[PDB]
DNA sequence: GCAAATTAATGATTTATTCAAG
DNA sequence: CTTGAATAAATCATTAATTTGC
């Protein structure tokens, strides 16, 4: 019987399948009624505060920026092994 | 018994895998060619195994030993 | 011991995404 | 808004491990 404290938020894997369909369909810097709405709900899954999505989103949209940058530098590895 | 799908020979294994490790996760085309040649000593491979394998590889390895 | 049966691994294909040309 | 580039995720398919009954 016992605690553990948190340092970081971490989505549970419903919260993060939320945000990721949010963001196929198009959201990309919420605003604050949209972190604020989308928080109530997906404090229905567990823990997740405000800043939470914010963030989120941020991190998000920089990462899949720089993870299709790094996908140009392969250029067309797939293609030019494996296809012809 | 002859083969319809390579698999790789237990040194091109040890090969692919050092390579993982020491960063190689998505190599690019020409890396890959640099790739196949160098395995080929050891026997059967072509570009396409080699793209597979990493791709696989750090696939599973993600289902393996990432936390969600 | 040995293969047929069954299960686990993994090679190869397909599908759904992503950013950002145009 | 459309789509080119290029996957990585999900899936299909075949091989290797292994289990099983004899």
């Amino acid at each position: 019987a016992a605690v553990v404290v948190s340092s970081r938020w971490n989505p549970t894997p419903e919260q993060l399948r939320a945000l990721e369909e949010l963001y196929r369909r198009g959201t990309r810097t919420p605003s604050a009624e949209q972190i604020q709405q989308i928080t109530a709900q997906l404090r229905k899954f567990g823990k997740i505060e405000g800043k939470n999505v914010f963030y989120w989103f941020q991190n998000h949209k920089a990462r899949e920026r720089q993870k299709r940058r790094r996908q140009m530098e392969s250029a067309a590895a797939e293609f030019d092994s494996a296809i012809e």
